[PDB]
This record gives structure tokens, C-alpha cells and sequence, in this order.
């Protein structure tokens, strides 16, 4: 706790950017991204799952917004999560929103916040890397592009990256890029959705925010089973400050809170989404996971994947491990023999 005791009071972009140079450097030696996976890689073989023609070695990941531009691919294998995510891609590269763009809460353990190179310098990155875990890619519209304009954006962004990634994420539904998250409304989703889908064979997903109504979220998930898509990503930054536990959060001004606060409703989403479109497709419960009773009982709800962003910064390189070895413990006390079994008890028994 104590580098974190020297690291908390530098600002946290700041504190993210030495931390993101010191793994970038940690994925230059081979032998040490061995041994630090020497130091904890039994990984137990139960945990592991095939999902939506990807199979992954373990259920917790890294959300987007970590690396945007794919530069530490091969630094997230040696720090064990099962798969990876690269952050959200503009096809055309964009400036993020100037700062102060980022803030700490401490209390509630919650932080509030597109920069991105673009989809051709994430392309270049995965013409010459040997993927360890299995890496997925989050798209999203360029700022500047209009409504009109970004099918085409979304279309463009699918065809770079798709055949080089194991899985795609359709972004409408972080606040802090202006009218995207009025695209999750179906009739302007299906041409957004659509398009993607036929433009490369990789799986498409689609990530929703956790403030939107039950009545819509309905909806959305009746547009995926339709379009066949492989997974619904729930859920991203919320708009809400309601809840928090850390002083002077009105000033801040905009932005979307996540982290422990969000984890009620990201819950209660996946609850949800899992007794409508459970079978069709996919789940993957992201947005507030901290502890390994926390992922317990998203995998009991029918989450077949675990992403998260919040609990690295405060949880520390263990993290990673301890929920999984959490999970592993469960699996073997509730006689499970895979990942896939587990998935959902919670539910069925009802
Ligand atoms: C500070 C911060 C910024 C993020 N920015 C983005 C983003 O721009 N695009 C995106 O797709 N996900 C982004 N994420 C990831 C989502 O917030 C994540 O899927 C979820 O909503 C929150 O995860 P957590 O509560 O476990 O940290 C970001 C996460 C954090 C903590």
C-alpha cells in the first residue's frame, strides 16, 4: 500500500501514465513476463470456457480504457487476466476531451472520467504480436463525424480491425462523447449493427450504459438476438452521482462514475439480460468488480465473462490472481467441473 500511498497524491492520469510505461517495459523482456508469470501462472485448468466461439482461460479481464492504442498486449498475460479488451477505437484518431479528465474518489473506491490513435496504429500492433490471451477490440465513433456519418465510422473502424481480433465491441454508451449514447436507441442501432456484423466474420458485441430504462434495455436485446450478435457487454461509466462517499463530487462537473457504486446496477442489468437473451447469446458483466464473493455472484447470474477497470488501480497485481483462485475455490466447493457449469446457478435453481 505504500507505493500506492506515494502514487495517489501525483494526479491520476499522471500516476496512470508512469504505471502504463512501467508494464510497457515490462512486456520488452521475455524471461521477466515469464517469470512474473513463474512467480504466480497456476492457473486452475477448470476455469477455463469456450465462449461465443472464443475460448478463454479464465473469466476475468481488463476493461477498455487501459491501453487504448494496444501498446502493453503481451504485458497482460505475465498479470493473469484471461482475456483482453483494447480500449475504445475511432477509425479516424481522435484528441480525448481536454483536461482535468480524470478524478479519484476515494471513499467509494470509484473514479470519474475517446483519445485513441486510431484503428491504424492498433493494426500495426497486431501485424507483429503472438497473443498469449485472447485480445478483443472495443469500436467506437469519431467525435467529429456526425450522426449521419457514423454508420459509415462504425462500419470503416469493424473492417481494420476486425480479422486481427478475437472479438468486437460496439461503444454507444460512454457519456463522455456527445449524442453517442442516443444511438443505443434501436431503430438507430440495427444500421450501426447490422453493418458491422457483415463486414467481418469475428464475433461483434455491443456495450450498454447502465442508465438507460429496463423498457429500453429490453429492446436493445431483442435487436441482438435478431442480428445474431455474440454478447451484450453490461455495464459502462454511469452518468449518476448519487450514492458516492468521497467530498466535493458536485464540482468535478461531467463525467461517468464507476467503480463500487456502479456495481448494484451492472448486477441488476445482468439479472436482467440473462433470463430474456440468456441462451441466445452471451453475457459479460463488467463495471464494479472488486472481490472474488463480488464475481461470484456475477457468474451466478449468467455472466460468462468478468471485466474490470476500478479494482487494478486500488486491488494491486494480486488482484488478478485472488479472484481467480476465489472462483476456482467455489467451482471446486460447489462440485462444478468447468467455468460454463457454474454459469447461471443462481438463476436456474429459481
Ligand atoms: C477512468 C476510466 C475510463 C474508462 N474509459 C473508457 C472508455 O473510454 N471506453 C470504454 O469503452 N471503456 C472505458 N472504461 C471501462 C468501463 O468504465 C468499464 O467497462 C466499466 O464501466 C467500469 O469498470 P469498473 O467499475 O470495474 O472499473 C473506463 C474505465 C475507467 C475506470
Amino acid at each position: 500500500p505504500l507505493v500506492r500511498r506515494l502514487l495517489f497524491l501525483i494526479p491520476p492520469e499522471h500516476a496512470h501514465k508512469l504505471v502504463f510505461a512501467v508494464l510497457r517495459g515490462v512486456a520488452a523482456v521475455a524471461p521477466v513476463r515469464r517469470l512474473l508469470r513463474r512467480l504466480l501462472g497456476p492457473t486452475d485448468p477448470v476455469l477455463a470456457s469456450t465462449v461465443f466461439g472464443v475460448r478463454f482461460p479464465a473469466p476475468l479481464g481488463l476493461a477498455a480504457g487501459f491501453d487504448k492504442d494496444g501498446t502493453a498486449l503481451s504485458s497482460w498475460g505475465a498479470m493473469g487476466f484471461g482475456y483482453a479488451e483494447i480500449g475504445t477505437v475511432t477509425a479516424h484518431p481522435q484528441p480525448g476531451n481536454p483536461a482535468p479528465r480524470l478524478f479519484r474518489l476515494a471513499d467509494d473506491r470509484a473514479l470519474l472520467n475517446f483519445n485513441n490513435h486510431g484503428a491504424r496504429a492498433l493494426a500495426i500492433r497486431l501485424a507483429r504480436h503472438r497473443p498469449e490471451i485472447p485480445i478483443g477490440v472495443n469500436i467506437g465513433k469519431t467525435k467529429k463525424t456526425p450522426a449521419g456519418d457514423a454508420v459509415n465510422d462504425y462500419r470503416a473502424s469493424a473492417r481494420m480491425v476486425g480479422p486481427l481480433a478475437s472479438y468486437l465491441v460496439v461503444n454507444v454508451s460512454s457519456p463522455n462523447t456527445p449524442g453517442l449514447r442516443d444511438l443505443q436507441a434501436v431503430e438507430s442501432l440495427r444500421p450501426i449493427l447490422s453493418a458491422v456484423r457483415a463486414e467481418t466474420s469475428t464475433p461483434v458485441l455491443v456495450k450498454i450504459a447502465p442508465d438507460l430504462s429496463d423498457s429500453d434495455l429490453d429492446d436493445i436485446a431483442d435487436l441482438a438476438v435478431e442480428l445474431d450478435l455474440a454478447g451484450i457487454v453490461a455495464t459502462n461509466t454511469t452518468v449518476s452521482r448519487d450514492g458516492l462517499t468521497t467530498p466535493g463530487v458536485d464540482r468535478l462537473g461531467p463525467g461517468g462514475i464507476s467503480g463500487p457504486p456502479l456495481a448494484q446496477r451492472a448486477v441488476q442489468v445482468l439479472r436482467r439480460l440473462y433470463d430474456r437473451v440468456g441462451d441466445r447469446l452471451a453475457l459479460i458483466s463488467v463495471g464494479g468488480i472488486e472481490t472474488a464473493d463480488d464475481a461470484w455472484e456475477r457468474i451466478t447470474a449468467g455472466a460468462s465473462l468478468l471485466q474490470g477497470y476500478t479494482g487494478f488501480i486500488y486491488g494491486g497485481e494480486r488482484w488478478a490472481k485472488d479472484i481467480h483462485e476465489g472462483i476456482a475455490r467455489r467451482l471446486h466447493d460447489g462440485g462444478f467441473g468447468s467455468l460454463h457449469e457454474a454459469v447461471g446457478s443462481a438463476r436456474r435453481r429459481q
